[PDB]
């Protein structure tokens, strides 16, 4: 069948009592589901979705799941199992499940997120968010966005905002429209012109999801489901569309006299993945690093630099190039670095850019004259992915054509640190941490990509190149709630010490694999047997920042504050910029 | 900037002009085009297009096409490059890219297919198609049709049949509505009444193609480029759109305890195609054959036959049903086949049901208890493929199962040859060949896929398992113009000798690889060379069906005559009904 308009309401409405569900076959990026809501009210329409009817004999021939509603990075991130299984004929949804889902999200349901530098183990780094809407939006004219929606904590839409007013957008699920043009016509807080604004975006809001036929459907049961999906298929968006990023690599390998760019593209990227312990770059930064070694003026990932004259350029120099890029990964494995410890891929072509300028070849990575220059290069790096935020992001594009002129600029002496640290701070992502990033940096936790970067770069002295791991001081093996009361630990100092001990004061560097039998251990008794000199013994420790060693797991808190002040310190010195 | 309103008539127009080009960035079945215009005349509505606008500046800066307009199977099927590049601003499709291109073919064009058992070589294999409409087209109730649309020639669109007045669709692209329709009105091929209904038809043709607003479309340059083409891929079909076929796979894996059944269907298929020189088979298959093999009553390759009782039984199973299948291509690679010339793969399924049946391992292709009984298969095998169509098309799933019940009362007796050639006989699929189709077959081209097949059949004593090939016995390149003049042969027969120079009666089976030297003399120049002796070599000329061979090319029809007669008379013997 055809049903050419429905209401996003009685959509939701259907999603809500579980009869509209979901075949046994992800979710959207926060910005895309307020992107679709913005879309949705300047008038975009929305494109036909395709339903399988069921009928009750059938039921239970198939495993059905509902549309997310409550999505959480970490406790919620899978479809939930149907749990009111209908009993007349009811459908599933082969076309239009992601378009429903971030309906679905933004009206009836939040979306918890990890909040940008913090551990899955932080349980605050989660905090739930609902869509939003600004009852007084005004047009913004660089992201083309007419109506500004966003997902807020409950605190930060109460929150006095001025020339803002935050409207919660599932509440127009949950109230009539009286009532809520009321609550904004009786909001002493408005101006009145503030209060006509406010008034008519929030009936259009209210109205494009329970007046307008948003919504059309092809409906099929099994008999003709094959006809019909076929047509939809034909007649819709069939073939899928080309992304952007397919986009530019179809158009860019369009211009190569090589017989297949895209060939030499995928090989260099795959060879590039599988460099040391594994990483994880894609075709758009092999692209862009094109685009940013061939000299050609603009880096920006955009369809009008990939035309046939920046395309020959970049055909002519391939060679260099992805010799460069492959060196910048090996150069990135000898520092440790892999797949799941590099949080900003951009940061390689600043590198790659060097590589590439002074020629070098994997030669650069083992004689001796270079060690001092490859040296300088892992300290900037790691400064560099230390910042939270604000580095590798937005502004990119203009940071890096200035890293590149310093880098032309150096000619062969090396890399030009002093002039790079210059052209970030008047970038305003100076290298610069401030007392706030300090005292984050010093609570790292395990398994946090920073924090074997940070320790790498407070203790030096290993082959990073070969086998090393973060292990925890006190092994986090004794720090449980059973255990810690035992000792004696009050009840509530149990949870304290609990996310204390995955934290940087309890966590050094070691050479080679995991030993289980420093595990096993209180760390003075590892350390006594291991290092039988008592002069020995202080000094190895005294080189990672451990003055004592308490015997009992009652005064770990001391310890913590003991070694978390060395670290503080240490940190202090270590990122304080030079000078001449 | 959107645009709802659109007639075919201006997109085509827009086409032919060259400005709306393709992006550097496959054409669909001639069926596929014909239900792509049947479902626009009963009214499924188009989605919306995609298209970037190329200013002046940059009609230059990247590789352009044109639309597909007369297709071709072998002399034209890829896209033609831009002549005629417009000065003004124009049009690249991103989407809508392959539904244009049927408009395109369908209303401007022409498609040319390789006729069915007919090989490339063949350069009247390909006749020139143009889509057609039944003006007297009825709702067909088995295919959802209501108007009949199919390509076809000049000469079969000019037949009389019951209701059938075939309208050539271009026409209302090259002449007024007016005369069409007088056409029509005046024609005596027509009752009153079947005329009333041929108007009605080719008015709402025409009137869909030049007054209704069908084609929709978002218009995009360089700086708006990215943002739209996001909100166009998050408001439409956004996903790729899953298949039928792929909806079942993940219908199908969805009920699978811990079998990880979608990598286990997809090493299943790899492993096959890896089997002797390779094959060429489909999940779809593979499926198809787990239910075939596990008894389910339907073998339908619907998503009803998908539920979850039916998958238990083949979770349970799958260990013996990988087994029969990769033992079954495994036998077909001992005859001989590949992927290129085995034409029809699902006489896999009743392979592999016997071979799952007798649950038979690989010693099955070595030990001589069974030299009879794969020679027997062998044998059905070859002749169910050297029918030229009408085995294993359409009726294949009632064969199927019918096969099936004669397979299990078999037993252990071996292949049920007699029983399973009575079945397909009531079929009306009886592998008993006419006159006419013994003649077709004494005149196969060297590379047709049938052509292999015969020759083994007609010459078993190899080991088409190990290298093997067909050879011309006159060689191949003796046989160009130049050079057949000059032996002073007639300018009439020239090329009736070239043609018969690459048929059957000039073929032959030979062991190992090709052989160049072999190739370079006359043959009776080889067996003389070959076979010293004239007794061994008349005992093996005739072995392979050489009466005589005359040692000028200017004889060579009277070799060909011969053989050809030599040849008929084998192929009746192995292809007679048998004794019963
Ligand atoms: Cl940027
Ligand atoms: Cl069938």
């Amino acid at each position: 069948m055809y049903q050419a308009g429905g209401t996003i309401r009685s959509l939701l409405d259907k999603v809500a009592e579980q009869e509209y569900l979901l075949p046994a076959i992800f979710v959207w990026r926060p910005e895309q589901i307020c992107r679709l809501f913005d879309s949705l009210l300047q008038g975009y329409p929305f494109g036909t979705f395709l339903f399988w009817k069921i009928k009750p004999e059938n039921r239970d021939s198939y495993q059905f799941y509902q549309f997310m509603q409550h999505y959480h990075e970490r406790d919620n991130y899978h479809c939930e199992n149907v749990t009111q299984l209908p009993e007349r004929e009811f459908i599933a949804v082969l076309d239009g499940q992601q378009r429903i889902t971030a309906l679905n999200i933004g009206l009836r349901g939040s979306f918890a997120w990890k909040l940008t530098g913090k551990w899955w183990s932080n349980d605050d780094a989660f905090p739930v968010r609902r869509l939003h809407l600004n009852l007084l939006s005004k047009p913004d004219l660089e992201t083309g966005s007419m109506y500004d929606f966003e997902f807020l904590t409950d605190d930060k839409a109460s929150l006095d905002a001025s020339e803002q007013y935050w409207f919660r957008v599932g509440r127009i699920m949950e109230e009539e429209e009286d009532a809520l043009i009321d609550e904004v016509a009786d909001d002493a807080r408005l101006s009145s012109e503030q209060r006509k604004e406010a008034r008519s975006t929030l009936r259009h809001l209210y109205r494009t999801i329970h007046d307008k036929d948003k919504i059309s459907f092809y409906e099929e049961s099994d008999q003709s489901l094959e006809r019909v999906l076929n047509i939809f298929i034909r007649m819709n968006s069939g073939g899928t569309t080309l992304s952007y990023s397919d986009l530019l690599l179809s158009i860019a390998v369009a211009q190569w006299s090589s017989l297949d760019a895209r060939e030499e593209i995928h090989a260099l990227v795959d060879e590039m993945n599988r460099v040391g312990d594994g990483f994880n770059v894609s075709k758009d930064l092999v692209l862009k690093a094109g685009l940013m070694l061939s000299d050609i003026g603009s880096v920006g990932f955009k369809v009008e630099n990939f035309n046939k004259e920046n395309m020959a350029i970049l055909e002519k120099n391939w060679t260099p190039i992805r010799d460069a890029l492959l060196l910048s990964m090996q150069l990135l494995a000898s520092f440790g670095f892999n797949a799941q410890n590099l949080r900003a891929t951009s940061a390689i072509l600043p590198l790659a850019y060097y590589l590439h300028h002074r020629k070098l070849t994997a030669s650069y990575l083992s004689r001796v004259e270079y060690a001092v220059d490859r040296e300088c290069i892992r300290n900037w790096l790691i400064r560099s992915l230390l910042k939270a935020s604000g580095i590798w992001g937005s502004g990119l594009d203009t940071l890096l054509t200035m890293l590149r002129s310093d880098i032309k600029q150096s000619g062969d002496t090396g890399f030009p640190l002093a002039k790079i640290e210059a052209t970030m701070q008047q970038r305003g992502k100076s290298l610069r941490f401030d007392p706030e990033e300090i005292s984050e940096l010093a609570q790292l936790d395990y398994g946090n990509p920073r924090t074997f970067a940070l320790l790498t770069l407070l203790f030096p002295g290993f082959d990073f190149s070969r086998h090393f791991h973060v292990d925890h001081i006190y092994p986090k093996g004794l720090f449980t709630r059973n255990k810690l009361a035992k000792v004696g630990v009050p009840a509530e100092q149990l949870d304290e010490l609990i996310e204390a001990s995955n934290k940087l004061p309890n966590l050094q560097l070691l050479e080679g694999t995991i030993n289980n039998q420093k595990r096993q251990k209180m760390p003075h008794e590892w350390y006594a047997q291991q290092w039988p000199d008592v002069n020995a013994r202080q000094a190895h420790l005294q080189s990672q920042a451990i003055t004592s060693l308490p015997e009992q797991l009652n005064q770990f808190m001391d310890f913590y504050r003991e070694r978390q002040e060395t670290l503080l310190a240490r940190i202090r010195t270590a990122l304080q910029p030079a000078s001449s």
